[PDB]
């Protein structure tokens, strides 16, 4: 591809990646609270570098699409995917997040690109993963997106 088009691209990915970190506060203040996890969540209006940002009320999972200033359609999304230790005391793993059930303390987010098909989330281990797998390309994303 073109160098200067792809840095072009990937300048525009933290405008989708800042309006995820609003909708990681919505899915935050519903894990305590035990409802929707998009409960209060108001989705952003398209713009010029991101389509949608939407927030699975289930589990929380947050899917950022892009608009072709950054990537072709298909081929356009970041999955921000949250989760939860086990047990307060010495976790043995991570947990996803479910509508209904209060979870308590901190969760841990991790984002997907196309091509990461395992959580490298630290101790105590892997998150859980894109319920439906990210399509933006790895060149354009975060180094943690990658893998």
């Amino acid at each position: 591809g073109s160098a200067y088009q792809d840095y072009l691209a990937r300048s525009r990915v933290g405008e989708g990646l800042a309006l995820a970190s609003s909708a990681r506060l919505a899915v935050a203040d519903n894990a305590a609270s035990g409802t929707s996890l998009d409960g209060g969540y108001s989705p952003p209006a398209a713009t010029r570098n991101v389509e949608s940002v939407a927030i699975d009320g289930v589990t929380g999972q947050i899917t950022v699409a892009f608009t072709t200033r950054v990537a072709a359609a298909g081929t356009n999304t970041l999955v921000l995917v949250p989760s939860a230790p086990d047990k307060a005391d010495t976790p043995t793993a991570r947990v996803p997040l479910k509508k209904g059930t209060i979870q308590a303390g901190t969760i841990a987010w991790e984002c997907f690109a196309a091509g990461k098909d395992a959580s490298s989330l630290p101790a105590p281990g892997a998150g859980p993963l894109p319920s439906n797998a990210a399509t933006l390309p790895a060149k354009y994303a975060p180094a943690e997106c990658r893998a």
